């Protein structure tokens, strides 16, 4: 097999620093900090991911790929490709060799807990060597965590802005949140960069929605935050069809429709894309002369339609003149099928039918879609929405302004800050974060003394220390935490 | 825990559902990979780029490891537990998969152009299939994670490429040869990067057209499927760099630290150094210029790094700034101290001992601006290196190139039918050469099909376990810039 060393998960100048850092430099200390926000309306971040990444990386892909392995057999990978990528005739490996004899990763990493509403501009997360040796350590590991840490936290922000919409728009409408766990439904796979992204996304995803197709995002959940799928209800989904399926059985949709939701699926969910063909032909002519087939299923048939303006299919245009089109999926169907009228007056699809959008789903096509729903009396728990890797791919770390900056050092026993301050166009000494009343607060500026005088407040707890976990969070204490 | 992602699981949830809802019969789902639009102006070809990796390391590598070495009650029980207790139902159908474990490799058939060649918008670069009827379902059970994986290489290598197309024109027109671009754009994205495996696939797709990077990972990707070896040949190359917080370290006397770092730290060979933690223009007059004859001592080239302000300001000049320095900019001001020599097309290169590089808020536009902007004051353009980072590399999406995965053709009782709504590409595909452009045939069936074979670029390259195409990554370099 092919092994990537761990000591070379970086970029090529992390190989340099070692050497440039001033004789004595005995700590480096960083922090993680979301430093601004770039989506409207967010202005904090959903803390999400270090348990997976340390996990993963810090204690078994060190330990399988680094620790457990033969000295001479790190030394050498890592020599051969400083080598011949840095042109060194002899590179000094002395360091990887005594990290090897030492047989831990001697490092200190805090955290908030995963789950905690994090304002801009408050770290998350820092990071130190526990000996003094191994100050280049943790500047080392700055990349790869980076690398590793945004997008599981970005997703995690991103899928609660459609939770935090859906549940308000539920109470709103219907008084109880019992839909909105599925109300949200990830179909974002595809669309990621890779397969490791989809699951960081998808987990991501799982805090705030149980419904996802993203198989691996729910195993992930399973791999790193103890879920168990036979025991909770970690995601879930139900059988859908694919336009290609649709074109494979064929026009006579009437009898297509009616092998699906009476012969493959008699009972149950089963969500039929629509829109292959004639997307209100159906509707008008499949789905109507269904009903009595539709309502005698111990079950659900959901209309997916894939194609037009997504507020003006579910909602209606109200400029078109043909009734269907200018009434809308959801008043369509309520036409055809019914249901119940909730105490605040808003109607609520007979539990027979349903209706999910997966394209061109946003956060404010969401909101707009509950709002003109409401505005003519449907609730919100009526349409299920398919958020896509616009949502999750299409972010940047700088999308919540995330980077990692070393603040504190220790050199020949002085306690040193560490900043830029370019005069071409920020936190200094160790950090805390402390509940202030409502919110929570950074302070900085502070030694080794005063921050252990802070300690009792600081809500960052220690979460790895010198190869060993010391805190283990389920999955389901995260949702907790974030929903309450 | 050693915890096995199913093999069977690698996908969409309704993937799952499909195979029971196509039609009696069905014996072959055929299905293509195009990029459909281009969002970035000036790009109307992709690089083809990723195939061979997502095959060796899923289809071959992942399958035989976790699906077909195991024993098969453990594969079955592993896609029962998720399928139970996630589509909720009492008692999951598994004898397909038991079947696929019992047949021991992939019943598929993937074609795909040669990676390194332009695709044009609208054109297919890749086609799968399966090759046993009553594995009709596994075609599209796997484009789910294909696309996963292959639309990032692609979309990287594009995006590198574009810079190259610039770097090389302008190389030829102001110095009349293009050997220092390969060092030219330097990868700096990978703590953007949205996950170790984008950032080797992403790093990948850069190595394509440039030697400098500071992503490793995509080096060694390189040598994992790619056959690199960089013993042998020079995959990707970097220099001794610093940052900031080491540049706040050492304190804020920069003459001493800057002459450490060049006479003992670094005496000899390629050093970057990042100079504007405090203030960059005072590190110019009052640093470098005091540097100038320790600079040019050494057997070596020590490198300026910027890392704030207007980058075509900063490094081309700003014309409304009263200071010199300021108003000169960083490639004119080093001219001025150290000079150089002249090209053949008449345009002033700098002092090999002292160098540029620019790696915050570049952008294809951005490298195109500087070119041009250096070339109206004499200078050339590979005074300049190119950081690229993750803005590049990272804000995208499998729609930026418009990428899809669309079954064309099915078999239904030995009835050849063609798939395509219409709320686009019909029956087999084949992609030809038609005078100087590579141009889409459709609507074929098999025999018509058979017939073109022999003009169809797209080439066998992985049927029933087996490889059939294994392109080295200087072979696909070759194909792209030659
Ligand atoms: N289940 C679905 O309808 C689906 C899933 C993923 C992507 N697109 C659609
Ligand atoms: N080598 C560098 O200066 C560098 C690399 C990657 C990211 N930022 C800076």
């Amino acid at each position: 097999k092919y092994t990537y060393p761990a000591t070379l998960l970086c970029d090529f100048y992390k190989v340099s620093h070692k050497e440039q850092y001033p004789e004595g430099t005995e700590l480096i200390y960083s922090t993680w900090t979301p430093r601004t926000s770039r989506v409207e309306d967010i202005d904090r971040v959903v803390a999400f991911g270090f348990q997976g990444f340390i996990k993963k990386y810090l204690i078994d892909y060190f330990n399988e790929n680094f620790f457990k392995r033969p000295k001479q057999d790190v030394v050498n990978e890592y020599k051969r490709v400083i080598k011949h990528t840095l042109q060194v005739d002899d590179p000094d490996a002395s360091h990887i060799e005594s990290l090897h004899e030492l047989g831990y990763l001697p490092i200190k990493i805090k955290a908030v807990k995963e789950g905690t509403f994090i304002p801009i501009k408050v770290p998350m997360l820092t990071i130190e060597n526990t000996i003094p040796e191994f100050f280049w350590i943790t500047n080392y590991l700055e990349t790869l965590m980076s690398n590793e840490i945004w997008q599981p936290t970005t997703s995690a922000t991103l899928a609660y802005e459609y939770r935090k919409i859906l549940d308000e728009y539920a109470m709103e409408t219907v008084g109880n949140k019992l839909a909105v766990d599925f109300q949200g439904h990830d179909f974002s796979m595809r669309g990621m960069s890779s397969l490791e992204s989809t699951k960081l996304s998808g987990a991501g995803h799982l805090l705030s929605f149980t419904g996802t197709d993203t198989i691996p995002a729910i195993l992930y959940h399973e791999e790193f935050y103890n879920a168990n799928i036979e025991n909770e209800l970690v995601g879930s989904s139900i059988p859908a069809t694919e336009h290609s399926v649709m074109c494979a059985n064929g026009q006579d949709e009437y009898v297509v429709f009616k092998k699906l939701i009476t012969e493959t699926y008699p009972e149950g969910f089963v969500s039929i894309v629509s829109d292959t063909w004639d997307f209100w032909n159906v509707i008008d002519t499949v789905v109507r002369k269904l009903k009595g087939d539709i309502l005698k299923r111990d079950g659900k048939v959901v209309i997916r339609p894939d194609s037009g303006d997504p507020v003006k299919i579910i909602c209606g245009d109200p400029e078109a003149k043909d009734e269907l089109v200018r009434k809308g999926l959801i008043e369509v169907l309520w036409d055809i099928f019914g249901g119940n009228v909730t105490d605040k007056g808003y109607k609520v699809l007979d539990p027979h039918i349903g209706a999910i959008y997966g394209d061109a789903i946003t956060i404010s096509r969401c909101k707009e879609i509950c709002k003109k729903l409401a505005a003519k009396g449907f609730a919100s728990v009526n349409v299920v929405f398919g958020i896509g890797s616009f949502t999750y791919q299409y972010n940047t770390r700088d999308t919540f302004g995330f980077a990692m900056k070393a603040t504190y050092t220790v050199v020949n026993g002085e306690e040193r800050q560490i900043f830029k301050n370019p005069k071409t166009d920020s936190q200094k000494g160790l950090v805390a974060v402390v509940n202030n009343g409502n919110e929570l607060s950074l302070v900085d500026e502070l030694d080794r003394n005063a921050y252990k005088q802070l300690s009792n407040d600081d809500i960052l707890e220690d979460v790895f220390i010198n190869g060993q976990l010391l805190r283990n969070q389920t999955l389901s204490e995260i949702r907790e935490l974030l929903l309450d």
